[PDB]
């Protein structure tokens, strides 16, 4: 462990974002796009979190694997992540599956997508391969995980963090020892084992595996020949590494970038619809759990050119009132009440509206005299005049999609089967 | 006139924006910046108008002449106008006066700045040279002025537009004939001559001269040797061309880009302080005279990455009310009243403020319980708590600078002198 | 026909490059890449021809359709064609077929690829849709084809140019009248009909169709419902437009950009292997048919950062001799004879080589004492020591691929079945 | 010393490259350009060395101080060093002296340039300030000098390296102790003191001072008020820090990046004309002292788009012979002999030339039947037909400039004076 080691491992490293793959539990949010390209934060996409942590961690060589509905994703990487110069060892390579006969190849698993592209990744000559799930929201520093991987003399290093046992049936539960060496790993159990001394919580894998380059190539080619295998990192390989005792665990609180050290680390995978809504409006509160006014760990995105947020008087000459809300650029709010809401770019709300705990994805047009409560308005939805959402549960659940918790989702297809011409 | 002559006139052409110039009528606004680099519109600088008209007119070769306090200007061109490629015949040159032998070189006049850089401009190999004053705000199409210049068989074409005879003592008044050939030109008269049939208005030069390049080079070298010359385009050259009868006039309403054809063309040179303030708030009204939500003639600028505009509750849990205002990105408005105002980037207003007909240039901090009206807050001004501006004119004259019209201007040096340290 | 019309139609236009789709007659040159991504010119790819003609024709909105082996292509557009800003109406959108169920969708035809993406192209709001085959090499101005399309009052406008009847069985042969109105169109005939008064030549379609936006959308939806249709522009639609008499013909000599007006227009589709090799060395001769030292119609590409071309002495201290050859950057030629050749980037040739009428695609390593005549060395081929190519026809045809005209092609797979470790 | 201290020392840091400076020992080379902007290496400028070491050392915040003839320099930074984003904490500022009141401001010395811009540098909020002379050619790692500065608890760390006592009268000679603390510093002595145990060599300052920022600001404001000071870092400040015992020395062989560890570190300041010529041709030899085919420490520059280097046959159909030369892109060499030479971009050599130990800066045209040896041809020089250089020293002294060592220098003004018009 030398003094100039913390700086030379990111440069000998290469990150691989398994962007591609939809989130099925997000219903129609991700019907026309990949989960990493779901909008978030007023101006971000989820994959801006798993990319700006590579940059600020020094890892300037990324590999974005994209399968399902990637036009918007690729078009976002193109416009916001193509400032690189390949001559200074940095790049964001897109690795969709390469078709030679109209659908002959198609990425059978998570770990069968790093094996199709294993002739391109060898050419990078990397020693440490970070394996990032980029449909997640976090502010980690992977040059403090890579060290903890190099100090321990590990082959694979799984970033683990504890979560409530109630939600630990959707993640990879493990069990460690005094030396943070994984002893028992099981993927997506039906009865998540608890931690020792913490019966109400389980030590879960985040989908962030650091691998020596030599061991990963030798483990996938040793796994690609397995017909029985399901070709996934959690469900096939990490048990294989674990059962040889070459798998260590890296606590996330160590390599988490927070502005308040007294707080707990922030991890939201935006699993269902409810946690997507809840995760945006936790940017609109007074004290957000996620700091985005931070200049020591900024998040890079498509810096679209939009005019200032305009607030104008309604048809009656009256004021427009706002409370704990975000209004991004392009918006035009004509004298209506906006509360606990998040308006993204280009949202044009007309007069006399009432908007409460809403999330208005971009290019939404809200017509005159609309009332919106606890809803998610999808991209380009042209809400008609006098529409009421979030006051009649037996109404909203027979028009739009309504989650068990009360969250409504509105899409153009939902609003075009109702008869509202939404071709504006 | 060939049918394919409109599209290859902007490629044989080269624009020269005379960015340098104090614009002394602005008093303290331009103390630390050049007149072009004054902030405008929530996110623009005035030189984004004289540059985005060259782009959308096809003129991709520009030459920005900068002398006085150009650090902010040059830093703006570097970060928002350096997307060009030199192998596609397009660039944004910066031609500030070349310095050797302990600060020897400085331009004697407007036209003694286009001469020193006459060895670099000949390299461009440009047939037509557009000469743009870039301290002006307008939406023109120079590929309709170049045609009118090539149809007429003109050598130099002055863009002229009528203005009230009261303000015509600041511009170049001319007189034309039936075939738009300048007969009488006089620069900055003390008694501006009126138009025929319009006694209340004068036909003024805008500062926009299109030149046959073979004539410009021969005219400046024939002028640079003149010992009594003032080395100015209006004060020396344009009378010389006029007196030979080689000077035509191009009406601006023809080559103006406006979304409402029933309206009059828009020209504001932001002369004094009052017309700066009035010009911004004319973006905050309901029907702006200047359209900036126009996609057929967009304005290019520094697309700074800023978070959404955040509105939060005050100390007391209460709402914040807005009326005909622009709130750009980065702003944080803690539950205060904002009316007829324009907040630029990064403006952090604290609780219980009242803001009326104000313009808050970037990085301004308004403290708790401040009242601001009919004022212009300079960049990074840290307004202290309980400050009151625009209610006692006799008490705003001594503390700050107050125009004759009632407009107040606040700078850090004005506030630092009263002992309100501005170190944030 | 107004005077400012030549400049306003490219802005109301959108180009669609049918890049996607391999060139089967190129054998193994396009086995790991799409034909638009075939290298050409020492530093270009074929799709830099059908893109730089959109830029210099003012068409800044392109749509690159990519299906077969597009990793290289996409990775080229990302690194050399992503300098655009979407806020000044300009972009290069990549439109690969969007998969929702692992190969469910896959682009059944050339005109069934503009129909899958017909919800994205409507959003561009474009009046004139240029349909460009981008597997071709030419220097055309599409703002002189668009006019000739607007003057004639046409619906569709097929760029046609005469070719020898011998090769006219691979293109779309048509037949026109006095008003350049197509009368008889047949796609890929077995007996190409000749021209009137030129029995030895046929009037052939280039794959460059300009279409009013309103007619194209109504023609593909009216064609997508046809089960009998083969979904192709030539084989299905252009006969349908022709049989209604709405199809005009635009001669290519009019809208061709040449630097010698006495010459004939340059069109090479790089059909077979022989014409690819012939087409590059026609850059190496003394008077190229294709001018690439032209600054009035430059070609934009991935401006890779490479050191100067180094020529060094061989093991014996001797000179290296060159004759009518192109040596791009990165190359290291150790004192060998290079004749009528084209070396791309990074080509390291070792001592005592002899290279004649060769094309060395990038990262090729030629070992010591090699002789190469009339060959095409593919990307990254590690030629071993003492290899001899192009002197024994019955030898080179049993090792590598040898066309009927004598041209040899060398790939890594060909040189790894022969036992030469080529993993360098 | 923390294990994560090497990687967050380049982020709390800010580099200041003093680009301005005539470098008068170069005579006519730097007549029209600054010493930093002198061309080097076939494609680089000297300031690409002092900048790519900040990038690859993690220092992404640079401050380029430019005074003398900076148009080419600024135009280079604009086109090759303006890929940075201000929201990711990285930029390349240009801090030329601010001008108001008819050319008033000009820096009195090296250290009176970092003071005027002391209101802009405090905004950076930098703990460590690297002070780089950028008129020098070396491959250093400043994140190994910053650590050595933070281990030692030093305030200011001077990078020192030994040089022959013959040339030690041009640099800052010092004397150190066991713990590398400067005891005696004297700037540009007339009798450079020797090292202990190495009588033939002196321990010289490179011009590379690392500073505690809290100490720099307090040292320049405490120096700017000095009436007898010369306002220089070596001549005024570094003796002041030395005499307090707060000045440590950092050996350059530790923080040098070299591909052959058995070699000595590479430092060439290109002092006179002879060491400029010798320094370039040391790129053309077989084993360069400076490695530029190194991918672990690449040099970033203006990646100009140029065609491949073309070699063609002469008038007579004959070959062109090369020996240990560099031919960059754009060159066209018509069958002539080139030996031990360095041709930059766009050099068009005509037939029957003989070129030996020459350096042809860009856009040079060599005419037919020219003989050139041991000379330096200035940018855009149009050598006429049958010119002979470097065979008659008595006839090259009068026509051009000839050093005492035998090196010739050719400029356009030297050739224009002999009546060889240089207008191409
Ligand atoms: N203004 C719009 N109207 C309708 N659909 C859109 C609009 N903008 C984007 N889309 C589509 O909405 C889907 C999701 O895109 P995005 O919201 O950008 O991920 C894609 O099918 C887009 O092509
Ligand atoms: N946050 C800030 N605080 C104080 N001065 C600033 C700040 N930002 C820019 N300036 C200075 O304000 C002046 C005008 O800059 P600008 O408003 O950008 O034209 C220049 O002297 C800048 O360096
Ligand atoms: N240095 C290399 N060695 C082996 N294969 C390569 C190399 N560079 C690119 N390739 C591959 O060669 C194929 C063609 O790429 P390209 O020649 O860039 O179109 C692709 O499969 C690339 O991944
Ligand atoms: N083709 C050219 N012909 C004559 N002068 C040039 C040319 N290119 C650049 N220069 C001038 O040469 C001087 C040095 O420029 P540079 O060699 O780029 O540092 C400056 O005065 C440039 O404007």
């Amino acid at each position: 462990d030398h003094l100039m080691l913390a700086r030379q491992l990111p440069l000998k490293s290469v990150a691989l974002i398994l962007a591609g793959g939809r989130g099925t539990r997000l219903k129609d949010l991700t019907n026309k796009r990949a989960k990493p390209a779901v909008h978030f934060g007023g101006k971000f996409r989820i994959i801006d979190f798993a990319l700006s942590n590579c940059i600020n961690s020094g890892i300037r060589r990324m590999g974005v694997i994209t399968q399902y509905q990637s036009h918007t994703l690729v078009q976002h990487i193109q416009r916001g992540w193509s400032f690189f110069n390949e001559e200074m060892n940095e790049f964001v390579d897109l690795l969709p599956a390469q078709q030679r006969m109209k659908g002959e190849n198609w990425y059978r698993g998570t770990a069968d997508a790093v094996t199709q592209n294993l002739d391109i990744i060898r050419r990078y000559k990397a020693e440490y391969v970070v394996i990032l799930a980029g449909d997640h929201i976090y502010k980690q520093d992977y040059s403090r995980m890579l060290i903890d991987h190099v100090e321990k003399g590990a082959r694979c290093t799984v970033a683990c963090m504890p979560v409530p046992i109630e939600e630990a049936s959707a993640f990879g539960v493990m069990a460690v020892d005094e030396n943070d060496k994984i002893i028992e790993f099981v993927e997506k159990p039906a009865n998540p084992p608890s931690m020792p001394n913490d019966p109400s919580k389980s030590l879960a894998s985040m989908g962030i595996y650091v691998f020596d380059a030599d061991y990963l190539y030798e483990l996938l080619e040793e796994d690609d020949r397995d017909e029985n295998s399901s070709h996934d990192f959690g469900k096939d390989l990490i048990p294989k590494i674990t059962e040889a005792g070459l798998a260590y665990a890296h606590p996330f609180p160590l390599s988490c970038v927070q502005s308040d050290p007294d707080a707990e680390p922030y991890w939201r995978d935006v699993g269902t619809l409810e946690a997507y809504w809840k995760a945006n409006l936790d940017l609109a509160s007074v004290v957000p759990e996620l700091d985005m006014y931070d200049r020591n760990w900024p998040i890079r995105t498509y810096n679209e050119s939009l005019p200032p947020a305009k607030f104008v008087q309604d048809r009656s000459g009256s004021h427009g009132m706002t409370l704990n809300s975000l209004v991004s650029g392009g918006c035009v709010i004509s004298g209506s009440v906006v509360v606990q809401s998040v308006l993204f770019s280009r949202v044009r709300v007309n007069s006399f509206c009432n908007i409460d705990s809403a999330v208005l994805l971009p290019e939404v047009w809200v017509g005159r005299s609309c009332r919106l409560r606890r809803c998610v308005i999808d991209r380009a939805c042209v809400i008609p005049e006098g529409m009421v959402i979030g006051e009649n549960a037996e109404e909203d659940a027979r028009r739009f999609y309504r989650s068990e918790e009360g969250i409504v989702l509105v899409t153009r297809e939902m609003l075009r089967k109702l008869g509202h011409k939404q071709e504006r």
